[PDB]
């Protein structure tokens, strides 16, 4: 829409007020012009029908119940932009300040959220599994790195390369949550999962047994649910990643940590360097490890806890 940048105020799923970027125009509409080509958050409506309608209000006010999703996401988008720009240098998912599109309000009771190839989608929940899902930081940046994937190595979303796609969004969904800096860990999506239970989530990526995934290789699903296994498998990454960053023992094997920046480091730039579409986990070792080795020198910790840490999760 055609107007002016403007600045409203809201309030969040959890009950936090933040600002946002808005455009005036007879309505104020949740289009941020001050990143890229813009973000631009749309109301779906409880429909499946996409992306709806660019989310307009009457005042600049957005304190309704009904309009916290919508803040979470726009101002989420927001902070996902930031961090790959300030972070890795890479202006929007396509690195070309492609857009941000996102549509909250999708359908009814809908315990999910999603990239379809052009924008982002979140469920409302259904009250008791989830709350609307762009309330977790981790959820909204897990999903904008799919399109940051797509756009870069494009790894196919089966098997093998499928299960570093989902880690891939694990790891820099994480990344993000720390960059924001607000109660940050290792687990995924604990801020929308189950409004009823304490300290539970969707996935750790810390302990990924916790929840019923592999920490080995050796323990990799190979049947053919969840597109072989995509969400499952994803832990064996996951726990390497983990391992990288902050160090431990792990069936043995010790990781010496190198933290979670120069982790981002290593694995942005064998995502955009050196992965490809069919890439496999044996692959994605040696792409890493030629990324330690290029930011780090071959002879450096950093290379050396690379190695460690698939050596821990049975990757050779
Ligand atoms: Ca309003
Ligand atoms: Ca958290
Ligand atoms: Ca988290
Ligand atoms: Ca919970
Ligand atoms: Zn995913």
């Amino acid at each position: 829409i055609t107007g002016t940048s403007t600045v409203g105020v809201g309030r969040g799923v959890l009950g936090d007020q933040k600002n946002i970027n808005t455009t005036y125009s007879t309505y104020y509409y949740l289009q941020d012009n001050t990143r890229g080509d813009g973000i631009f958050t749309y109301d779906a409506k409880y429909r499946t029908t996409l992306p709806g309608s660019l989310w307009a209000d009457a005042d600049n006010q957005f304190f309704a119940s009904y309009d916290a999703p919508a803040v979470d996401a726009h101002y989420y988008a927001g902070v996902t932009y930031d961090y790959y720009k300030n972070v890795h240098n890479r202006l929007s998912y396509d690195g070309n300040n492609a857009a941000i599109r996102s549509s909250v309000h999708y359908s009814q009771g809908y315990n999910n959220a999603f990239w379809n190839g052009s924008e982002m989608v979140y469920g409302d929940g259904d009250g008791q599994t989830f709350i609307p899902l762009s309330g977790g930081i981790d959820v909204v940046a897990h999903e904008l790195t799919h399109a940051v994937t797509d756009y870069t190595a494009g790894l196919i979303y089966q098997n093998e390369s499928g299960a570093i796609n989902e880690a891939i969004s694990d790891i820099f969904g994480t990344l993000v949550e720390f960059y924001a800096n607000k109660n940050p860990d290792w687990e995924i999506g604990e801020d929308v999962y189950t409004p009823g239970i304490s300290g539970d989530s969707l996935r750790s990526m810390s302990d990924p047994a916790k929840y019923g995934d592999p920490d080995h290789y050796s323990k990799r699903y190979t049947g053919t649910q969840d597109n072989g296994g995509v969400h499952i498998n994803s832990g064996i990454i996951n726990k390497a990643a983990y391992l990288i960053s902050q160090g431990g023992t792990h069936y043995g094997v010790s990781v010496v940590g190198i933290g979670r920046d120069k982790l981002g480091k290593i694995f942005y730039r064998a995502l955009t360097q050196y992965l490809t579409p069919t890439s496999n986990f044996s692959q994605l070792r040696a792409a890493a490890v030629q990324s330690a080795t290029d930011l780090y020198g071959s002879t450096s910790q950093e290379v050396a806890s690379v190695k460690q840490a698939f050596d821990a999760v049975g990757v050779k």
